[PDB]
DNA sequence: GCGAAAGACACAGATTTCTCCTTCGCATATAGGGATGCGAAGGAGAAATCTGTGTCTTTCGCAACCCTAAACC
C-alpha cells in the first residue's frame, strides 16, 4: 500500500486527493535561461505543493531500487573528483553523448523496469505513481507524458 | 513535447509549340515530251514547361518559478 501512506502524511480527504490527482501534470511553469554565449535554454518547474510530495515519494523508492555503482550523478556522496579519478592514469580517451535524454523516458517503459525487479504493486499505486511524477506538454488531449528535467524525483 | 505560418517531396494532367508527314506544283536541262529532283502549304501527333493538390518538417516568450557563493547535468 502505498496512496494510503501518503494519503495520511498530508492529511489529505478523499475528494481534495481526488482533485489534485487529475490536475497534476499541468501545474508547470514554462521560462527561459540565458546561455553561457549567446541563445536561451528551456526549463519546466512545478509549483510548491507538488515539490514537497514529490520530495516524500522519492524517499519511500531510494531503499528499493538498485543503482549501479558506475553512475557517478545525484548520489550520496559522489562527485566529479571521484568521476575524475578513474581515468586519471591511462593514455587515450573516448567520449559520447546523447541525445534528449530526459524526454525519452515515458511510463510505458518506467513501468515495464518495475515489473522485472519482481515488486507487484497494485493498479491505485499504479495510476497514482502515472499522474504525479509525469509531465503533459501540449493540450489536454495530447496523451504524451515526458520526464522532464527540473523536478525533484527525474535524476 | 510542439503553437502559427511558409517550404520541401511526390504524383497528375493540361497546353502551346514544334516537328514529322501527305499532296501537287514547278523545273529544267535535255525540238516537243518525259523524267528526276525540290519547293509550298495543311494537318498531324509528339514533347517540354507549367500548375495543381495533399502529406510532413521546424519549434513558441507556452495561468501555475526563487531571490547566498562556486562547479556539473
Amino acid at each position: 500500500q502505498l496512496t494510503s501512506k501518503i494519503i495520511s502524511k498530508f492529511n489529505y480527504n478523499r475528494l481534495a486527493f481526488q482533485l489534485l490527482l487529475n490536475e497534476a501534470p499541468k501545474k508547470y511553469k514554462v521560462y527561459y535561461i540565458p546561455k553561457r554565449g549567446a541563445g536561451f535554454r528551456v526549463i519546466a518547474q512545478p509549483t510548491k505543493e507538488l515539490k514537497n510530495v514529490q520530495r516524500f515519494i522519492v524517499s519511500l523508492l531510494q531503499p528499493k531500487l538498485p543503482v549501479h555503482h558506475k553512475a557517478m550523478a545525484y548520489e550520496y556522496k559522489k562527485s566529479i573528483k571521484d568521476n575524475a579519478l578513474l581515468h586519471k592514469d591511462n593514455n587515450y580517451i573516448l567520449k559520447m553523448d546523447f541525445q534528449n535524454f530526459f524526454n525519452k523516458i515515458k511510463p510505458d517503459i518506467f513501468f515495464s523496469k518495475l515489473e522485472n525487479t519482481g515488486l507487484k504493486l497494485d493498479s491505485f499505486d499504479e495510476n497514482t505513481l502515472r499522474n504525479l511524477l509525469f509531465w503533459r506538454p501540449g493540450k489536454k488531449r495530447s496523451t504524451t507524458l515526458i520526464l522532464s528535467v527540473g523536478a525533484p524525483s527525474s535524476p
